[PDB]
């Protein structure tokens, strides 16, 4: 397992856009195209990604390139936040990926307002921090992923996703 494998599962891939579970046009692997309520603004934005005219779809190839430049740009966002930082460079690489995938899901400036489950993980209370990171927006809409991040943040490694 590694981070690209466990975005790939909690992500899923279509290459047709799509609404993710708030609503919003998305394509690939959980690539977040416009809040916008307009389809034709996000396929707009879709063919400004991929520099042709889609039509609102796309190829594997093509999925797995924005993937690699959103995974890339979750975790190099968690080094230039100065909440986020010193959290990620205390933690070990099984909880990294935790961490990329929450800013992945709901962006940096949404995870680094988890100051007291952040704090928990910076102190390695592990237990602890779980039980906080549950009393969220974010488990209770997407309960089934968060539990899999959260058992990734609780014990270390990837019992979570092997099976899946």
């Amino acid at each position: 397992m590694n981070i690209f494998e466990m975005l790939r599962i909690d992500e899923g891939l279509r290459l047709k856009i799509y609404k993710d579970t708030e609503g919003y046009y998305t394509i690939g692997i959980g690539h977040l195209l416009t809040k916008s309520p307009s389809l034709n603004a996000a396929k707009s934005e879709l063919d400004k990604a991929i520099g042709r005219n889609c039509n609102g779809v796309i190829t594997k190839d093509e999925a797995e390139k924005l993937f690699n430049q959103d995974v890339a740009a979750a975790v190099r966002g968690i080094l230039r936040n100065a909440k986020l930082k010193p959290v990620y460079d205390s933690l070990d690489a099984v909880r990294h990926c935790a961490l990329i995938n929450m800013v992945f899901q709901m962006g940096e400036t949404g995870v680094a307002g988890f100051t007291n489950s952040l704090r928990m993980l910076q102190q390695k209370r592990w237990d602890e921090a779980a039980v906080n990171l549950a009393k969220s927006r974010w488990y209770n809409q997407t309960p089934n992923r968060a539990k899999r991040v959260i058992t990734t943040f609780r014990t270390g490694t990837w019992d979570a996703y092997k099976n899946l």
